[PDB]
């Protein structure tokens, strides 16, 4: 495969795109940390890139707590040895509230996770990969990095500076054989989005001109081809995977 | 003047481009709530403003303080009877390191106050326009809100945030009488950069095509015209004030 | 008035946002030259802006033909001495059909007015502000520099051409006291379908466009260039 | 071979980067035709795909000429039977000159190839797609399609243009199982960059934070990603292979 001996991170794993890339990391032959913060999903995560023939190991994590997320890249070395690929990918949505109305609580609460996590995991995976000769870091961004989701503007302050953050570790790393781009996915079809009425999903799907959400799977061929050195030019920058919803 | 009576909050007045700011509100007729967490600066930007003919008040707040950003805007009300323009500024530098080599609460200040306390000033700025008619809001954001500054990473996402949550404001509020619009100053002069050698500032001046350093009052110009109703059909969008630093 | 004294040039000027921009350069005390394709258009615009008050004379030209361009900073010159600052506003929207059904001659028509004759603009004024001390240039782009227009393709790609020509104008003059900036404005009066896309819920009026063109014309200003301004009531926020 | 059963047109593939992208496609079992204005550039790389293993024809073409480029997808399909992949890489650089100096036939020339020569592809791409049930167009544009390039003023539009098509494209057939994205490329090693001395290529790759050039294989491998089924929920878009140029 083409991350054959790879050490592989991914935060989020046991569901959505986060598993998705954890099985495609998988198949290409990386050993693969799942880490998640619910261990029934991370556990049956593992158990299932096994049962194709993976490697892969669970290791829980919150990533709000630095303390945590140290320690997941600590784990990850103990482990498999080094760190080679990360995918910066565990987020939540958030409260829907105008911005006027937008609870404090759910403010930090979306921006603890969804931007301060992402700083941990790239802050305790950058110095990890300064030791094993560099690595190649995915950031979990989203079309609403770009563009606003009305009603979620901690999201979309969040993901917006998710975006920023991989310009600065780009620039900054581009030298020490380091790579580090974010992915930009629309609405994807997943079991969040399962409270949807059909007409509220019909509406959705009406924001992409390709005309259905994507799938997890799809997201997860675009961060596997920018963990993996086919991207080897490609740095600090935003990869859109969202069915045309930004050209618009 | 192009504010006559208006009345207009401004965050981080004392000193820098928040006193052109405040100093430019108050010589278009609007009556100018001066806010600093310095109250030696804030006082006498407001009498400054006075002795050029303008009206001024004081109230101190730390922007990164929720009570005290709602009190401020309580204040504002209970000296000026209702808010209709407001100004979020106040922003801090932050230290310089590698994302890597960047400290937990280093990162953890800037965006308190960088993104965090321009969201309160957002919050509670709305939460009293919708009670007297509407208003306007400009955001401070940064040429970082949108290219990376290599060693500020948190202030690359904090300003990258102050992007995305402004085009969420302008998004949710089109139709309630409310605009919100962010500004992205490129290095501006100040003291704050009269502690670069001679070759540092000539390497800044480099970056930008005008071939030299924006100043305090030419920021202000621009979040002049975007608080007044001439900019009438703007809303949700990010204005460059940079020399050409992004053109190319 | 905050352009006293500056000679002002605006293209497609009978009508529409040039028609706005032309009457408040006139207002801000500037000498403008009225400029358009239909004279009947153009002179009853320079006749309204003197019944306001200001200053303006007539100079027809073609925006699609380099030498009737040159001709129109020749006559500016001629008219009133100098050339201080230029919109570049003459634009057409072209046939709407989906890329692969685009005519040949419809793309290029679409390309030719929107895009040639926006460089024929910026060619010539930037040649002569730079003998009379430098100036302002204003690209008239679109909300489509930026995001696409279904059935526009033509309309778009010269659009996004407007918006890169003018960050390598505002690069490369930057020392040259020459300053270039783009407007991207949204829709500018179904309409019903065409309002849901802005998220104030209406469309703009000219007049708010030339509001911030009149902004980025003037010394206020100083330090913006290279950039593109939207006016476009959210549309790209989401 | 990810691309097996495919057909795929490539423009000014006889060097550089399009000769790279002809190679990637045959590698992947692609049957490509190799277009070139040099036939002698052309029927060398069909030569070398050909001894790699590869299935590859030429087709002389001017993507200048509108006539020449439906005649080039009318022999792409009298050859291979169908298109179902077109790179549209073919372009020129342009007159080194500032805007007000810019020659007049300068101009045209480079929009003619550039930007016309890139629709008129599209065109009879997509009419051939569309008899044959959908295809993929990749379009070649720069990181001046979102930056200057002072003193290529009519290469910058252009590019700008190219992107702007691409959204288009991407958005009106995203329901006719047609895709369409765009490329960026920054500063790519190639015999073009040979004219520049030792001082102006170090002056060059300073302007990349990975502190190198491209290569052109580093370019085809994004352009293959995007030809294949691996991005099927990619479409409109632009992706970056910069090297970190465009994130500061
Ligand atoms: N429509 C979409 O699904 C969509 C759109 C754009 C972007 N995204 C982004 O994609 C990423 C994954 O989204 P998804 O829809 O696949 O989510 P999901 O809910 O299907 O899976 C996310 C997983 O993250 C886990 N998690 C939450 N907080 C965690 C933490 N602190 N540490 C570890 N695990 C944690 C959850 O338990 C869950 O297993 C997120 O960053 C999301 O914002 C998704
Ligand atoms: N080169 C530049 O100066 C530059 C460039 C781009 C953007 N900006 C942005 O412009 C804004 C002002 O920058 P400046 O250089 O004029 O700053 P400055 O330091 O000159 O003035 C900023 C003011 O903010 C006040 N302040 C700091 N923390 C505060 C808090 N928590 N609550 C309230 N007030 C607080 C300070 O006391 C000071 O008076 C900031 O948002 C900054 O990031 C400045
Ligand atoms: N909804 C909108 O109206 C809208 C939206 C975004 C951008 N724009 C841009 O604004 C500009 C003006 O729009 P408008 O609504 O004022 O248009 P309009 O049709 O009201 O006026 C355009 C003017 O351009 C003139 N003109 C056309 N071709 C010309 C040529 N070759 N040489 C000289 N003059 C020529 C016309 O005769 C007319 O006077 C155009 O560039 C347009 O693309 C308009």
């Amino acid at each position: 495969g083409i991350l054959d001996n790879k050490v592989a991170l991914v935060t989020g794993a046991g569901s959505g795109i986060g598993l998705a890339v954890a099985h495609s990391y998988a198949k290409e032959g990386a050993k693969v940390i799942v880490s998640d913060i619910n261990e029934d999903h991370g556990n049956k995560a593992v158990e299932d890139i096994k049962a194709q023939g993976g490697e892969a190991s669970f290791v829980k994590a919150d990533t709000s707590n630095p303390e945590e997320v140290e320690a997941l890249v600590k784990r990850t070395v103990e482990i498999y040895g080094r760190l080679d690929i990360a995918c910066n990918n565990a987020g939540i949505g958030g409260e829907q509230a105008l911005a006027g109305d937008y609870g404090l609580d759910s403010w930090r609460k979306v921006l603890s996770i969804n931007l301060d996590g992402v700083f941990y995991g790239c802050k305790y995976e950058l110095e990890q990969m300064e030791k094993n000769g560099g690595g190649v870091i995915v950031n979990m961004a989203s079309i609403h990095g770009i563009v606003a989701a009305p009603l979620s503007s901690a999201y979309t302050s969040a993901k917006h500076a998710v975006v920023g953050l991989t310009k600065n570790i780009g620039a900054e790393y581009g030298q020490k054989n380091i790579r580090c781009n974010a992915v930009g996915p629309a609405y994807i079809e997943t079991p969040l989005l399962e409270s949807l009425t059909k007409e509220m999903k019909e509406a959705l799907i009406s924001k992409h001109p390709m005309g259905r959400l994507g799938k997890p799977e799809e997201v997860a061929e675009l961060v596997l081809f920018l963990s993996s050195e086919k991207s080897s030019f490609m740095t600090g920058g935003y990869y859109l995977v969202d069915g045309g919803y930004t050209a618009v």
